[PDB]
């Protein structure tokens, strides 16, 4: 069997989105970017030409984007942050008592510490594997899955899962 | 004299910017995006060999892109927005009664109705003018200066003035 | 009234397709293309911020790309093609008598002489106009109406209308 | 002895070509792309300062680019297709009975089972190594090379080989 | 008629040079570039369905280019360099009464004052005019030819001549 | 922990440079590029959400490129190159018996054979680490450094380091 490396990165894999970094001692103003992630695999062809179609691939990266798209990315599990629900806002409560209110419906909660372009590569990685399905990706002999996320085009972060 | 049109593009000249869109009877949710400045210019090539030098261009479009940068852009002259003072914070209220609240010093003031990449455009080429200094560009024979500032890699808007 | 100049540029706008140059005295081999379609308008900008809306210029120029997608370019008015209908195909003799047979379902009749890169520019103009519709143009303010198709990313060819 | 990576990468190293996929309960309509080749090795510094000379490596990838260059990429050993001889034509009867016909001199005969970027790869790395020639390559301590094809600039195929 | 506008752009188009900006008052290090040239132009398609062929525009401008690349540019024109000519060398005296030595070979000498990327753009525009031919420009009905020569990726020169 | 790999390129990690390659039985005239370095690392996510923060790895990229930046890569440890103090020059004899001189400010003196892209990038790779700081780099988990050095868009040269 011949091993096949697959990436399909394209500007259609965005997520425009508003954050700020906050951690122990440092916080930064809110700002934002245009995220962005391509994806990696490794496998075996297979009898039909393909380690796995791009088509797919393309479909589900997009889906994962779009839940993300447009919104303030809230870290849910950030020990710097106060989040308070008031009435239909998130209210965010920083270390040197600054305080921000976003509608609910504006935020996107995600099950992370800091809104940084690694442990948003993470939380999209363990996302896209979900969304593409494992046991799928394992009859495509699919071994290695990896995501590279952009906060620019000059600052990339990269994390992989060996399945 | 030989007519010449100098351009001057980086990703070096960004602004990473949070915004929303808010006109009659629509607004977005809040986001983010990596706003790029590109600046073209028309005039005749003086006795230096230059019609002006470009690393003073880089200086000027750094400069205006390093006041927008990591902030929220916040419309003044906005029609479908409360802007209200509250302690150190701008608190906006829209027209669908959401409300959101951030620190002043997380939000830039600019004088514009919307934040549209049109509008911030415009503003920016105002700006640019200014910071070069008009009577310098006239004594570098310089006619015609035009700003193009992209939302995203995809979406580009240009204005231009003749001076 | 500030006049504003709008770019939609994705590798998202695209079809992918065969064709050959046939004219007078020339025919080259059956080959294909990655092409690429920009859109270039100017226009004042409204009273809502924009010259025109970004997403509607992207819904319509993805809507032309598609119906060209994945298909034998075939020119209608060719003087050097002999386009005969043979069951459920298209047979294309050329000047020299080679002859081409493709499934009716695998072309696209586009009403042009030659599928060059120029004369599908002016035809995917025309679609473009007619596709976003040419009053609802005016009434935001655009006067002029530009497309940039690329062949290939070294070889491009740029149409306009004065509207 | 110090390991260094070489990339060569360029819009140069480029084939136009035509084609379809086909396989088992699978077929699409012919069309065409822009494919790139880009290819990547590992070695040691040699005493001229080099791995191994860029010249000769961009000499060599145009020259395989070149072969495929402007013709549709006919699958030699695919079990869905029917391949037949007719005058001076290749004959193509496909599963669901449909038929194509194209001179065999626009045609490039390719080992392959199907056209696809992952198969084309493998192709293309096999004669890039007997191009440049394998004892040349050890000769220069080269012990890896590896091939990366795009189908277009969002979709891309990475093959490599241990020597 | 119908007016299009050719664009050819590629990294193939380019000069690899030396050079030093000299002009009254100031004086520069000895430094570098990968140059780059996009040649655009303006006239009506032709019954062929071309404005003018690719592949001429592609062929003019490689040659211009491979005249200058691997060279020092040597401006002829200069008004504050002494340029001496010292057996099979070219002996430059600035202003400070620094002195440069280059061999004449790795020299190429440009009617030009200043090796600025204006300028550079002037020369190159006159050369290929002559190279492509005036009176067949006028046959293709071309009247418009404009060529953009880039220091870096950042930094471009465009000159124009309506023919 | 989690493992992730941090890119960071950007136009303006850059040197301007002059430069010739010569080795036993070869030499090429003096021209320039406008070389690129970009910078990889692999590391666990520290608890602030980083691997390692990237404006220290964007500050430290281009004070290394700054020092090279605008000069003549004079090869201090070559062994085809006859180099001579002259006054306040450098005198550059070759093998072939061409000479070479430049004042001694223009040059920079790097500690390498060749100015090839690969040992130019073990230069810098080198340099970097102790930019950073060596115990800085472990203190952030830090076991992998890797420097990419194009010498032009199409010639990219890449060297590692496992720490
Ligand atoms: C400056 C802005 O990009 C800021 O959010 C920032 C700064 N440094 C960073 N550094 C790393 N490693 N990852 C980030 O996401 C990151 N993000
Ligand atoms: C510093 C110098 O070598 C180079 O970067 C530079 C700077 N400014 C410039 N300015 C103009 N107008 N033209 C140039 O070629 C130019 N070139
Ligand atoms: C959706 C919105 O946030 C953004 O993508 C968008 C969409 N359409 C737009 N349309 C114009 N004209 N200008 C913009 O800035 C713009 N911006
Ligand atoms: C849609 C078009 O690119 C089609 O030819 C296609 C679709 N999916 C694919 N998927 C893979 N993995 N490789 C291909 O070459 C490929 N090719
Ligand atoms: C060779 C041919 O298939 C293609 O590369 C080509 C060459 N020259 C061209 N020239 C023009 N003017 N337009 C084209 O579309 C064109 N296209
Ligand atoms: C042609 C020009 O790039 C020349 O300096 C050159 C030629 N071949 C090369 N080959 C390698 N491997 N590295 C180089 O830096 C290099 N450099
Ligand atoms: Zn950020
Ligand atoms: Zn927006
Ligand atoms: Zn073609
Ligand atoms: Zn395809
Ligand atoms: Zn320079
Ligand atoms: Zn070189």
């Amino acid at each position: 069997d011949q091993i096949a490396e697959l990436l399909v990165e394209s500007p259609l894999f965005s997520f425009n989105c508003a954050h700020f970094i906050a951690f122990k001692g440092f916080r930064e103003t809110l700002h934002g970017h245009n995220y962005n992630v391509s994806l990696r695999l490794r496998g075996n062809i297979q009898g039909d030409g393909y380690v796995i179609d791009f088509s797919i691939l393309k479909e589900k990266v997009r889906k994962v984007c779009k839940q993300l798209d447009h919104h303030f990315i809230l870290p849910m599990y950030s020990d710097v942050l106060n989040i308070q629900e008031v009435n239909d806002n998130f209210k965010i409560t920083c270390e040197d008592n600054s305080e921000y209110s976003f509608p609910k419906r504006d935020c996107v909660q995600i099950p992370i510490k800091h809104s940084s372009t690694e442990e948003i590569g993470l939380y999209i990685l363990n996302q896209l594997i979900e969304e593409i399905d494992l046991p799928f990706l394992k009859t495509r002999s699919v071994n290695y899955m990896e995501v590279t996320v952009s906060e620019s085009p000059s600052q990339k972060a990269t994390v992989h899962r060996n399945i």
